[PDB]
């Protein structure tokens, strides 16, 4: 009957990014699989956009505003959060050539900034999911292998230091996957990308929400510190 | 009124799983029943696969147990025959089945076998243009010889699923692997306790994974939502990790 | 021969360094080797003089963009520019990683400009010696996949950026630890000893050859056979 | 009389396919570096090149004939250079085959079991004398997933027997070639070959030279502490 290793039932998931592609695709696969959803955007019309999305789709939950470069704005976000619905217990982090160092660095220390901040929540209860989403190929080649090369180490690290707590840390590393960024790359380079793909497509990104939302359940509770590439067969190192 | 038009689902699908007589090849038999798969569970004896047959049946699988050696093509080929004929093609089939110079021989029996099971089931994949293949590495079996042996068989079947990956994948075929940790099984149950505590030690969750916990992983990657997912070998450790 | 060239070596006063200092000096390089007290500084110039390596010792702080400028302007001035660069100076464990990486790029871009006029360069990032493992697997990822971006940026430059990244190594710190600890970590190393600080600077002696002209972006590790992810 | 002042004088040195390209490039530097050398080839005809390489740059060796998918012929190779020149303990396995000798799998397979056939044999002298170096070589680089399944064997395989064989202050490594400029690769057209240059951070492509300077590092006294490890010589240019 139950599908219970698969259920959020009674869960309060906090998706950054949330407004579009795999952000939104995130935020809907939470809400189908039963919990409350609170997506988030850096603009009061991305958060507008979310809140409608997940009405149309009978999801319970939010749009808000939040900026992950700011302590201040995390601090309050997760305190309006806490107040007007819980604590997040599941986090889903998707708010991402002389700029390759500082981008890694500064995608680093936000995804710093808001794991440490939900921690606390995670620790009180003795639980908790952090999933990472890495960024979707689309110069270009050396950022994308230095973002999922820091991504990598960086979620198995803050999986060993948060692990005796039962809270898992793992992240997602797409390929291809068919969004708004990658719809309108030139037809060349799309076409020398599909190329290089075993399975000759492009990824949806409902494929990459899946792969979240089993991690966030019960089922995935030993798996932790482990980056899950979702790249049809492709990749890039 | 037999008819039963499935959605998102393992539901009619027939699922072959190897060594499924005990501990995670048997939580996987009965993980992806429970999805609804058809499931044939097999064993090296007879009484294996009676064990099998019997333990689906105690939990209302529907399926088979049978005999089946990874290591000979006749086996194998056999096998698949009779499978065809009695249920239909297997579209996912999981592959389940003293010092540091056993490396060697160890690693390149289980890939032979992984290899020639895989290429056996292939022409049904590639019929129906679906398929999942997922091989499940060895839970750690010991110091040093089980650190070599673990980790060289780890090695071979990450870089193994990825070329095979590489090999099916424009036919809609995934494969991929999973790659245990210290699960409780037989011959982790029966370990001197003053070693289990420093086993303990070296894993983050501080505890032993869990038969079904492997189990899981093998039926998401599984179903129609790991779609995308293929070459990827998905550790299922508590956080220890060993190279 | 690295007769002509002038080396930076940062941490050059004790153990891995020192070792470093001196084969690139008897490699024939003129040497500069940096620490951050005077003291150091001092101590490195006796230790060169005292093997025959022309050169000198310097006082830096890789966390400072004013030191490091300072520091280089000063090379320059007096010796010229530095061509072969060798670093190996050094909630916690992401501070720790975050800090070493700003410093391994703030240093590696001062020194880029002398090296692009050039045509010519050899970086090579040192690696720490063995929740420590947590602090080791998460330094160790981090300086692989930089050494790997750096190697990228600067490439066409013929400018090669690698690491070294040592295993057990018998220097200061671990000549104090405790049996038990240093037995455990003997019967994980398939070569069953330590290894000395001289085997570490043998290979950044062959890195800043020119016979390892292709290779770059690679980090080699130096651990006797043990390998901890 | 004539001592060489190299890191390998004294030692003698088993090269296996080194009748041409990286293979002759290493026979030729572990040579130069003052190690006498057996450079090994399948024919009659490549021995005789590799013999008369050697001799016309002054290296003191042999040319000779080796199949080392036979452990006979495996077996009588050692044996003839033990009684003639000494125990090899340095050893270099650059005889891979490729897809042109399903062919993905029996390609690795075929290697990593021809690798181990060599390496066992070579072990009983490096054990006794307490010393070894065995050193594999890569392939250069459809073409993308056999090159990376050629370099993941060879990668895990180089790890697990520096395990097995590590106590005896043997050291077991490899090297994992980019693009490198051989007989196939120079006559590449334009598109192609800038297309190639692009990839690679470099900007050129690599010189069996280049191979061959990483080989006598990791043969020396220097690298006594380097163990299990694949040194990529790439050029900055990463594929998996
Ligand atoms: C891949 O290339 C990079 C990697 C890292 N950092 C890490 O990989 C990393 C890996 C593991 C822990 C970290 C903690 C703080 C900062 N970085 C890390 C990095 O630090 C920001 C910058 C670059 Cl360009
Ligand atoms: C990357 O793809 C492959 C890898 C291997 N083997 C290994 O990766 C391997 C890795 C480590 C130890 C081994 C011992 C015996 C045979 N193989 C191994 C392989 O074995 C023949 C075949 C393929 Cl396709």
């Amino acid at each position: 009957l139950y599908f219970q290793s698969m259920s959020l039932q009674g869960k309060v998931a906090l998706v950054t990014g949330a407004s579009r592609g795999i952000g939104q695709a995130i935020a809907l696969e939470l809400g189908r699989l039963g919990a409350v959803v609170i997506g988030t955007a850096t603009s009061a019309s991305g958060a507008e956009k979310i809140a409608e999305t997940l009405k149309a789709n009978g999801v319970e939950g939010a749009g808000l505003v939040l900026d992950v470069s700011s302590d201040e704005s995390v601090a309050a976000t997760l305190e309006h959060i806490q107040q007007h619905l819980g604590q997040p217990l599941i986090v889903v982090n998707n708010a991402g050539d002389d700029e390759w160092f500082d981008v890694v660095n500064t995608n680093l220390n936000s995804l710093y900034r808001l794991s440490k901040a939900v921690l606390r929540g995670m620790t009180k209860a003795r639980w908790g999911r952090i999933i990472n989403i890495g960024s979707v190929v689309g110069a270009g080649q050396t950022n994308y292998a230095a973002a999922k090369a820091g991504l990598e180490g960086f979620t198995r690290a803050l999986a060993r230091e948060v692990g005796s707590r039962a809270i898992t840390v793992n992240a997602v590393a797409p390929g291809f996957i068919d969004t708004d960024m990658t719809r309108e790359l030139p037809e060349a380079q799309r076409e020398a990308l599909l190329g290089q793909i075993p399975l000759g497509r492009l990824g949806q990104a409902e494929e990459i929400a899946k792969v979240v939302g089993f991690l966030a359940s019960d089922g995935a509770a030993y798996v932790t510190g482990a980056t899950v590439p979702v790249n049809g067969g492709m990749y890039m190192s």
